[PDB]
């Protein structure tokens, strides 16, 4: 698409996760955005990506943005492992 | 700042210009964001940058997002020359 990169950036900058969408969908959604932008030459590294993910991460997931200060060199895969583990406990 | 690039992206993705802020401030604001992101490795070329500027460009500046289809290879400097010319005539 001619307007692909712009639409991926706007989606990435306005992520809103609370626990309604399954973690499976939300992960692949963000992972695809980062991969699509990187294929077009826009590299969003782990540091900048994690910051944008934790931004808007609300509900019972708000705390991940608080502990992030101790978490530098964090990876996107690690950040989603945290979100997944919370979703598992949200189903039961 | 440790959170500079992320804050630059959110600002670039939620630009809202109507004609209240002077074009001088709005131009240097966006131009600095693009330069900072390119220096940090987040390459935002003219095509994607202009698209993001025209997004949220509302008020009497809406029509620039309509003519953008005939305007390919339009540089950021060219897009602001348009915005400037509308701002000068607005007062």
């Amino acid at each position: 698409s001619d307007t692909q990169e712009a639409n991926d950036i706007v989606t990435l900058a306005n992520l809103q996760y609370n626990g309604s969408t399954p973690a499976d969908a939300f992960e692949t959604k963000v992972t695809n955005i980062i991969d699509r932008l990187n294929n077009n030459g826009i590299h969003i590294n782990n540091k900048v990506a994690c910051q944008l993910i934790m931004r808007g991460l609300s509900g019972e997931y708000k705390f991940l943005r608080y502990t992030r200060h101790r978490h530098l060199n964090m990876t996107v895969a690690e950040l989603f492992l945290d979100i997944h583990a919370i979703y598992e406990e949200q189903q039961g």
